[PDB]
C-alpha cells in the first residue's frame, strides 16, 4: 500500500469510471478503446501518447508551485552524457545548416551569479532528428554541456533547430486526428541546467514568429519561452538568462 | 474529427489533467507514472491493466441500458471457433477433475424459449488455465459450442473451473499491491450466447462459497452470477436460464 500511488492513481481510476458511465460507454466501444491502447503500446508509443496530452499540463503545476526562469517540457531526446564545450556544438558541415548563437547567465533564485552550472544542450539537426536517436547519427553531435564560468556566462555557437512532427504513422497520430489537433511541434531549442547545488532546471525555448509556435500539438510553448528574433552579423541571437531555484 | 472519440478521450484528458494539478504530481511522479505504463505496455499488460479497474465498471452500465439475464466481464480467453458438443466437453481424464453439470433455457426477453441458440462456452482447467492459450494445451479441450433445441434448452457435462490469479509477477500485480487489493479471481465459467438473430449476451458465473467470490480483484461478481450450491449423486449443478435481448 503506497499512500501516494493510491492517492493519485486511485483518483485517475475513480474519475475515469465516471466518464465511463456517464458518457455511457458500450462494450463494444469499450474494447474499441483498450484495442486501440495496446495499438499504442504494440507500436512503444504509450509514452509518447502521455506525453501529448499531458505533460505540459505537468510543467504548468510545477512553474506554479517555484521560482525559475520559465520550464517547458522536457521530450523524449534528452541524452545524459553529452560532452562538455567551451565552446562550440559539433554539427554538420553542409549547406541546410543556419548559424545559431546562444548566450546568457545562470543564476540562483536569490540572484547571485552561479558558476561552473552545468547547461546540457540538445536541438534538432536542421531535418528534425535527434543525434544518437536518428538515422547513425552520432552522439557528440547536435549535443553538448556548457559550463557557466567566473561570471556566470555562457556562450555557445551552433547550427539552428528546425519544427518536427511527433511520430504520424501510428494510433496517437490519428487519435490527435480524431481530436481536430495535428502532430507538429514548433523548432526549439533544449536545456537542462543543473549546479550540483540546487533543483535541475529544464526547459526549451521557441523562436518568435516560427511556424506551429501557434498551435502546438503538445501544449507546451509558452510566452516566456519566445524568444524575439534578434540577429547578429547575420547569426539568429539567444540571449537567455536561467534562474534555477534552491 | 470522430465526434464521439472525441467526446470521450477528450472527457477522460480533461478529466486526468484534473487530477494531475489538484494531487500536485512533480514532475518526478510523472516520469514514474509514465515510466511504469511504458512497462505495462512492455509487459503487454496493457489491456489486463485496464480490464482490472475499468471492465467491470462498463459492465455495470451495460447492465443498466439493457434487459437480459445478468451480464459480466468477458475476459481474455475467449476464442472462437469453439467446436459444437452435445454433449460433453473434452476435458483430460486426470484424478483432479471434479464434475460439473450446466443445465438451463435459452430464452428471449419477451419471453420465447428460442432455439438454434449457440450457448459458447470456456473455463479454466483445474490449474486456473484456459485451452489452446495456456501450457500446450488443445483448443477443443475445456471449449465448446451448446445449440438450444426445440423447447430452447441445453445440458452440457463439463469438469469443474478453479480460481486463478491474473498474472503477479508484472507492474499490474504490484500496483494492486499499493492499491491494497489482490490478483485473485474465483472460480467461474464462461458463456456468450448468441443467437443469429439476436444481441450477443457474454456473462461468466460463480459458485455461491467459492474463495475470492467477495474479494475479486476485478471488481466483476454480482449477487445474480453466484449460482446456489446444489449437488446431484455428487455432481454440482449449474442451471442457469439466459435471457438475450433483441
Ligand atoms: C495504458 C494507458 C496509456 C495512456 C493513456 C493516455 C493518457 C491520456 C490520454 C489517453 C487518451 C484516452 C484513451 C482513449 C483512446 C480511445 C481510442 C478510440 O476511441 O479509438 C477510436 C475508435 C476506432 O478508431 P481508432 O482510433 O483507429 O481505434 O472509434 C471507434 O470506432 C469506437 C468509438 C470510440 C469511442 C470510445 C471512447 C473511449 C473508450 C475507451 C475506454 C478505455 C479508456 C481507458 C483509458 C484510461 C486513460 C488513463
Ligand atoms: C496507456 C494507458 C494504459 C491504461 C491506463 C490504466 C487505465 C485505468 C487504470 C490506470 C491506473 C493509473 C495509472 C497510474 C500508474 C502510476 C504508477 C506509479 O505510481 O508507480 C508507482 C511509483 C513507483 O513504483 P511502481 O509502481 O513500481 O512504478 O511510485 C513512486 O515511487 C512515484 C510516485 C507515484 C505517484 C505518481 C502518481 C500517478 C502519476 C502518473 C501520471 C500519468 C498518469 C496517466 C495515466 C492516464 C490513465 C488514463
Ligand atoms: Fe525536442
Ligand atoms: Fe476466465
Ligand atoms: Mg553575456
Ligand atoms: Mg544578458
Ligand atoms: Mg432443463
Ligand atoms: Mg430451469
Amino acid at each position: 500500500m503506497d499512500k501516494r500511488v493510491a492517492e493519485v492513481a486511485g483518483a485517475i481510476v475513480e474519475a475515469v469510471r465516471k466518464i465511463l458511465l456517464d458518457k455511457r460507454v458500450t462494450e463494444a466501444e469499450y474494447r474499441a478503446g483498450v484495442d486501440y491502447l495496446t495499438e499504442v503500446a504494440q507500436t512503444r508509443e504509450t509514452a509518447l501518447l502521455l506525453d501529448v496530452f499531458l505533460n505540459s499540463t505537468i510543467i504548468e503545476g510545477k512553474a506554479q508551485r517555484s521560482r525559475t526562469s520559465a520550464p517547458a517540457i522536457q521530450g523524449p531526446y534528452f541524452l545524459e552524457g553529452a560532452p562538455v564545450v567551451e565552446g562550440v556544438l559539433k554539427t554538420y558541415d553542409t549547406d541546410d545548416h543556419k548559424p545559431l548563437i546562444i548566450r546568457g547567465t545562470v543564476r540562483s533564485d536569490t540572484g547571485e551569479l552561479l558558476a561552473g552550472a552545468v547547461i546540457d544542450v540538445w536541438h534538432s539537426t536542421p531535418d528534425g532528428l535527434y543525434s544518437g536517436i536518428h538515422d547513425n547519427i552520432p552522439v557528440d553531435y547536435y549535443r553538448g554541456k556548457l559550463v557557466t564560468d567566473s561570471q556566470g556566462n555562457y556562450r555557445v555557437r551552433t547550427t539552428m533547430p528546425v519544427p518536427y512532427q511527433i511520430p504520424y504513422e501510428g494510433p496517437t497520430g490519428r487519435l490527435l486526428g480524431h481530436l481536430g489537433s495535428h502532430t507538429w511541434r514548433p523548432a526549439h531549442v533544449h536545456f537542462k541546467v543543473r549546479k550540483d547545488g540546487f533543483e535541475p532546471l529544464t526547459t526549451q525555448y521557441y523562436f518568435e514568429g516560427g511556424k506551429w509556435v501557434d498551435d502546438d500539438c503538445c501544449h507546451g510553448v509558452t510566452p516566456d519561452l519566445i524568444t524575439p528574433e534578434t540577429i547578429e552579423d547575420g547569426v539568429r541571437v539567444m540571449t537567455l538568462d536561467f534562474v534555477i531555484e534552491r
